[PDB]
């Protein structure tokens, strides 16, 4: 392959399938100074490739702040959101409305939050004060020792899944979503208990996307170079947020040393869901382009939703105020 990601997961295929052949990728954490002999034109490509390829089989980094007793008691529903440092209004929103957690018929939610480090290095306001005033007084923050950026997110999934691993491998459930997104977390709960035994074993719903293949538009923000990736992309779930059970988080996580990270996340995931032999489902009740503007205002389409992207903190609280009384009058 010309493509860089191609050929070097490739290699990888080779590495762990012995019947494909008829330096760590995994904790080599200096910089790999082949790819800018190897990649054609290397030093032209924008600052988040070169150091996306310079750094990519660096992923041993450690959890600086933990909860390790998250899941001391068996959860139903993981409410995993990825978020940033400055990102306080929308975590407190998610805390007060959808994301709290809760025990309606021993059915236990629990959240916690997905943060890297914003480091003084790229120019980021010092608020590692607040983030530990807030992380003691909500014991929902994870965070690890690595930049927390777009081209980082796979990182975020890899790290997240060794979480689930050692501290919540009990979980029935794991919902993966954005700070950004509004969760009818009402609705995700009866759709829950509605599932089979045999269909809840290898569950994965949400806003799938088959025969994807990446943006070449330079100036789009999922642009891919060429010289990066070929071909098209696995079927993958993306656009807020997706649902799958613990099980399945105990599998996805151990495949992940078997397939080289991506600067997207959710092509990552399907990926590795791929790898597993399976295929993400889709759901529709994932509005991933929002609701028609006509309906914003009616409560009643937001009731059988799944998700909706996106939501300013004040209408995450405003939607889950007035969804409590919406079976009332919908
Ligand atoms: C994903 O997160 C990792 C970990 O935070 C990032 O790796 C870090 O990348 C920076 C550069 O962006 C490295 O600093 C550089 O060090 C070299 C000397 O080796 C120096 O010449 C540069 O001026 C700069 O100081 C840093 O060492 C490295 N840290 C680790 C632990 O590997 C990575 O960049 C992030 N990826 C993306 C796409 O943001
Ligand atoms: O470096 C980043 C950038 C994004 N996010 C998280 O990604 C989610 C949504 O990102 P964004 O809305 O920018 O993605 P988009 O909707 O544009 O595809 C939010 O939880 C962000 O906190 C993150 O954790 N680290
Ligand atoms: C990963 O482990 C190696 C040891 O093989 C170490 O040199 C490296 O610094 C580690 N990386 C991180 C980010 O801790
Ligand atoms: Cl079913
Ligand atoms: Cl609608
Ligand atoms: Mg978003």
């Amino acid at each position: 392959p010309e493509a860089y990601w191609n050929r070097e997961q490739e290699k990888l295929n080779r590495q762990y399938n012995p019947i494909l052949s008829m330096i760590s990728h995994l904790n080599y954490c200096e910089p790999d100074l082949r790819v800018t002999s190897v990649v054609t034109g290397f030093n032209n490509l924008p600052d988040r490739f070169k150091d996306f390829l310079l750094y990519l089989r660096c992923r041993n980094y450690s959890l600086l702040i933990d909860q390790p007793d998250k899941c001391a008691k068996k959860p139903f529903l993981l409410l995993a959101i990825k978020s940033l440092t400055p990102h306080f209004a929308r975590r407190q929103a998610i805390r007060e409305s959808w994301g709290q957690e809760s025990n309606a018929g021993n059915q236990t939610v629990v959240r916690v939050f997905l943060l890297g480090q914003t480091p003084p290095e790229d120019n980021h306001p010092d608020l590692s004060d607040m983030l530990k005033f807030e992380s003691e007084k909500h014991q929902d923050i994870l965070m690890w020792n690595y930049r927390d950026t777009f081209f980082n997110l796979s990182l975020k999934e890899v790290l997240f899944l060794r979480w689930v691993s050692t501290s919540c491998p009990d979980t029935e459930f794991v919902f993966k979503g954005d700070d950004d997104v509004f969760v009818n977390t009402h609705h995700i709960l009866n759709y829950l208990n509605s599932l089979s035994k045999t269909k809840a074993k290898d569950l994965f719903i949400g806003d799938v996307i088959h025969n994807a293949g990446p943006h070449r538009d330079k100036k789009l923000k999922y642009y891919i170079p060429e010289v990066v990736y070929s071909g098209l992309y696995p079927p993958y779930a993306g656009g807020g947020g997706f649902l799958y059970s613990g099980h399945l988080a105990l599998r996805l996580y151990h495949i992940t040393d078997q397939v080289h990270l991506y600067p997207i996340d959710d092509v990552y995931t399907g990926m590795c869901l791929q790898k597993l032999g399976l295929v993400p489902e889709k759901h529709k009740g994932f509005r991933t382009f929002d609701i028609e503007e006509k309906n914003k205002n009616n409560i009643c389409s937001y009731v059988d939703l799944m998700l909706v992207h996106s939501r300013k903190p004040q209408e995450m609280i405003d939607i889950w105020s007035q969804l409590q009384s919406a079976h009332l009058k919908c």
